[PDB]
């Protein structure tokens, strides 16, 4: 056990020092490497459980059992006297820089996971390159460094959500005594987009600064893995070349799908285009029913838009369907129109986008309802939100041997390793994993530490909490009620639930019984909490802390013995008592 | 053990049925009791692990070991045949109403704890009275049923906090694209007070409806305990009479203190007066530095007021002082003035309150700083927030034998029992307990179940989370950093911390490094989280869920392995890494 860990650690680390905190010979070597600007990992043996056993295993590489011992890319370099000899003789810089490869690590993809992995690897002395290229959308939209979340995802969508939430803050202000008249106030799309894009631009620049300050080589080029250690790159001038690397991390993400119907690619847009659109969309149709579809329809309606959503079957497939129906009912009562049980057949152009006067075009959408009736209506903008997919045929030569599943995602071990031993995959392209930004970041950072600092901790992908940022937000952690019932049986499941009303909604005359929460519990396991669900304001802030308790195995008794904070929405979880089986009403 | 539990349960319950879920004779007795509208507790012996032992112990009370067995106020009434006999002979109603006392329970005080205890007791058949009287403030202010939180505490203060938060929402809305101009909008104090008071009145009415629907006797009268079982009551016509009860719960709360200086009682006010004041306070001095003082100063400033706070020594004594100083620095940067190291000597009247034109008066405040320099300034309103105190000499004859501590609070066992065996105390008057509304509710409900339904569960008063609703909110759960170091020593304490910026503050151009969080941990106990602290928006929603994890013994490793929800403020707790001992900056 200990011998196999040490072997893997030594073969993989770029530069690593084995040390003890109390040793002045170790401190002497540490200070030399700091002066020479040589970054490295450090393993303090006096702070590990079996440090004595490791110290004896080191002799199988160095034939000494003392400390310090310095290694570079699998090779024992020397003890204190030897390292100072290389330093005194101006031979140290050359020894720590010799490698079979151009880089210790090449990351293909500069998004949530890839930037996290590359920066963390560099901190331990791995010579690292990060490659990023943004293929333009069909209408030509492109953006800077940082990935989907930063540029066309979590960041701009939550900022536009906040712009929509402020519409209701303006209405509430009158009831709390402020003198404004909400009915005389309007919204300016282009002013909002300019502020959002200025923030995104500051993130693009901050990531380039961060890579420079960690000595990471940033290449704005398209990468393609042609053999296990060779990456072909093509730059903005179509100059083609090859770089080599010891370890490879694939982190290229996904892009939006289009349906295979006439006019979709030519005349519609996706979320990739929405967040920098230079004109207000006008009367809008959203095709789809994912969290992306509902989040976008929701803020467009709150900004004052005329918005319709076309739903093939159900809302939020894969989420708790009682919660999903309450989400949609709120949206329908607050100005979002729905075309239910309906699909599109073709998009026809009636007017071209007026790019000079900054106005949308006009489109005729034809489709049909599931019974057989026809749909036909005119819209200024049509947004497709019908799923996302990777396109690893762009990234990955089939001769390399990296196995993909039937959806085109990478099949990985529980430590992110592919079927090719030096190649790993993280983020949205790792098959079977939750497709979320904090998951990609944790996977990338934890992987970098295992490769270059001898860490052993794995990423835990179970019970990862989520929040859907619809007009009324929906947070969740764990199983839906229907998945719990299918797994364990109805007689082994107890559900505690309640409506609630935020105190802030009282003076503002908002609804009494629309916010809702529940705990789905397993009777035969001490009433273990299998899933937590909340519909209400600030749902992400409410849910996050409970994710720690669920990770730890919280029971209903743990929620009961914990005391609430008053007045809050979250405290309602500490006093739940009405069960679904009792038939008693959950209203306030 | 079991036999001591059974004797206490039988002696104390008003009406109780010993039963098994599987027994049709028990079902027949349940159905008769429901038809006669006789409320009662039930214990299902087949749901307890020592149910066989309990069934044998019942025989020393009834001389039988079968189920069902019905008891009334410590007396065995009968089995199935006997209960049915009393019913068909119209004898049962008189039997179940036989009592040595007028009531099974008298609650003195109709606030957070007292209303909770009284309603819960009545559910198990306890004949219950709740007494409530509101002694007017020095200027004559009074209010309805529900206690301090409902009328002059948590509820109106958080509603006025929300009105203040909406000021910054109006400012933010411009940056997100909305057409309003914040500089032309003003606030109307009387409109806000009218809305707050209409909500408080709906709560007053709802509590009277709830007591009527639970068959609880509500007496709007002042109560005084004159012997262990006798309560003297004085009504609004000054009629004096005596009622008797088996169990007594003291739940009379506290009221604000005034300093002993000339003019304080005559010309100043307290929080009791603020929340229904018919005119805007105008230019205001708040004397004190408690959470009540800073919350009130904070929202008055956000509503456009000229506000000063006079601080004797420090802010928020008893809270973590690094967090208290950050709370005050934010207020001072956003328009609250502070007179530090200063106390008042006298209040002089310059103008009487203008009741006709609905305007405040004018006052001259004289004081001095700790070095002896003088303070002298004019204000329209002076609010004293210098602590709260019970006044149990008004509630409790000294000859009854209930022991008080040096501060005048009631000394209780861990099951809320006083030194008089049938008398219990809950809420703010229970010595040594956190003075919070959800604590009083849990204590009252749990106590009623122990008295009248044979329950055993105690209230857990440890690590109860809190939130201070200052303009930037401060949430906490567990020990302050200085208390942790005093208890375990500095070398056994590690502190992880970080600044953060809410995403909502980016486009709004608010501050980069004002929000802050830390985890105070114990090294020698697996890095156990001893205390959690957060300064930021929605801090009560952030903190609540983590209180369950801390109750369960969370360590830093539990926070690390839990994944964040993005984009949120709370997710910053899941990736903390900078220690105070490293000296590395917490800025982001
Ligand atoms: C509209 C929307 C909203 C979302 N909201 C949230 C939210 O609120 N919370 C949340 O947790 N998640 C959210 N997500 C999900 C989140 O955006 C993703 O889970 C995350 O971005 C995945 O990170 P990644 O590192 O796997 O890939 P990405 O961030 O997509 O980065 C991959 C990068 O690699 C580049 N690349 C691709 N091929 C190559 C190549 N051959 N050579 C070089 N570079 C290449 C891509 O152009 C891209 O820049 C949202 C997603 C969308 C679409
Ligand atoms: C300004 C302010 C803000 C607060 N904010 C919060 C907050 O945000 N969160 C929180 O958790 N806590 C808050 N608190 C504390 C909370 O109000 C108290 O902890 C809670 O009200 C205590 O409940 P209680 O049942 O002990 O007493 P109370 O609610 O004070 O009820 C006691 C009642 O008994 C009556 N009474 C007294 N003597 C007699 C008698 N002889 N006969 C009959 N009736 C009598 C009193 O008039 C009163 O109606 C706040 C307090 C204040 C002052
Ligand atoms: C807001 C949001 C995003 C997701 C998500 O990313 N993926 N779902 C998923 C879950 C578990 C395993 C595998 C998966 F693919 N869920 O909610
Ligand atoms: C020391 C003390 C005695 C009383 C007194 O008489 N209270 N009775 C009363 C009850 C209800 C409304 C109005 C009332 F006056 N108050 O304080
Ligand atoms: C054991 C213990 C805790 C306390 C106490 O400080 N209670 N009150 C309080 C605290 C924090 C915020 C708001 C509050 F009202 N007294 O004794």
């Amino acid at each position: 056990g200990t011998s196999q860990w040490l072997r893997k650690t030594v073969d993989s680390a770029a530069v690593i020092l084995f040390s003890k905190t109390t040793c002045p010979y170790c401190k002497k070597v540490k200070d030399v490497l700091a002066e020479a600007k040589i970054k490295h990992a450090t393993i303090e043996l006096d702070q590990l459980s079996n440090g004595s056993a490791i110290q004896k295993c080191l002799a199988s590489f160095s034939k000494i059992e003392t400390v310090p011992q310095m290694f570079v890319r699998g090779k024992f370099i020397g003890d204190s006297q030897t390292v100072l000899k290389y330093y005194s003789n101006d031979e140290l810089a050359g020894i720590v820089n010799e490698s079979k490869y151009d880089y210790d690590l090449i990351v293909i993809g500069g998004g949530s996971g890839g930037l996290a992995a590359g920066k963390e690897a560099a901190k331990y002395g791995a010579k690292t390159a990060v490659l990023d290229y943004v293929e333009p959308t069909p209408i030509g939209t492109t953006w800077g460094l940082g990935g989907t979340c930063v540029n066309v995802g979590c960041i701009p969508k939550k900022l536009m959500h906040q712009a929509g939430l402020l519409s209701h803050a303006l209405e509430d202000a009158e009831h709390f005594g402020w003198s404004l008249d909400r009915s005389k106030i309007s919204h300016n799309w282009s002013t909002m987009v300019e502020g959002v894009q200025s923030h995104i631009g500051s993130l693009n620049w901050g990531y380039k600064v961060a890579l420079r300050d960690n000595q990471v080589t940033y290449l704005n080029a398209k990468g393609r893995l042609i053999s296990p250690h060779e990456v072909q790159i093509t730059d903005k001038n179509q100059k083609v070349s090859t770089i080599t690397g010891n370890k490879i991390i694939l982190a290229t993400g996904e892009r939006p799908k289009y349906p295979e119907i006439p006019g979709a690619v030519e005349y519609g847009i996706t979320s990739d285009d929405l967040f920098s659109l230079p004109y207000f969309p006008g009367k809008t149709l959203v095709i789809g029913a994912s969290y992306v579809a509902l989040e976008c329809a929701g803020f467009l309606a709150s900004l004052g838009g005329d918005v319709t959503v076309m739903v093939r079957s159900i809302l939020l497939r894969g989420f708790d369907q009682q919660m999903a129906e309450k989400v949609g009912d709120y949206m329908e009562n607050h100005g979002v129109k729905f075309a239910k049980l309906c699909v599109p057949d073709e998009i026809k152009q009636l007017k071209v986008v007026d790019t000079e006067n900054n106005k949308p075009g006009l489109l005729l959408v034809k489709g049909h309802y599931t019974d057989g009736k026809k749909f036909e209506e005119e819209f200024e903008t049509v947004i497709f939100a019908v799923g996302r997919e990777p396109q690893l045929s762009k990234v990955l030569c089939e001769t390399v041997g990296v196995k993909l599943d039937k959806n085109g995602r990478v099949v990985c071990t529980d430590d992110e390793q592919t079927t090719v031993s030096n190649v790993y995959a993280i983020g949205d392209i790792n098959a079977g994993k939750p497709q979320l930004t904090p998951v990609a970041i944790q996977a990338g950072r934890y992987l970098a530490r295992r490769l270059f600092a001898g860490a052993t901790e794995l990423t835990d992908y179970s019970n990862v909490a989520t929040t859907v940022f619809t007009p009324l937000e929906y947070g969740a952690c764990g199983l839906s009620e229907e998945d719990a019932i299918e797994k364990y049986g109805d007689k082994d499941i107890e559900v505690y639930h309640s409506n609630f009303k935020p105190l802030e909604w009282t003076v503002a005359h908002r609804e009494d019984n629309v916010c809702y929460m529940k705990l789905v519990c397993r009777k035969s396991d001490n009433m273990r909490v299998l899933g937590l669900h909340v519909l209400g304001p600030n749902a992400g802030e409410i849910t996050q802390g409970y994710a720690v308790a669920i990770k730890m195995g919280a029971t209903k008794a743990d929620f009961d013995r914990t005391i609430g904070i008053h007045p809050t929405c979250s405290e309602t979880f500490t006093t739940l008592h009405v069960t679904k089986k009792s038939g008693v009403s959950p209203i306030v």
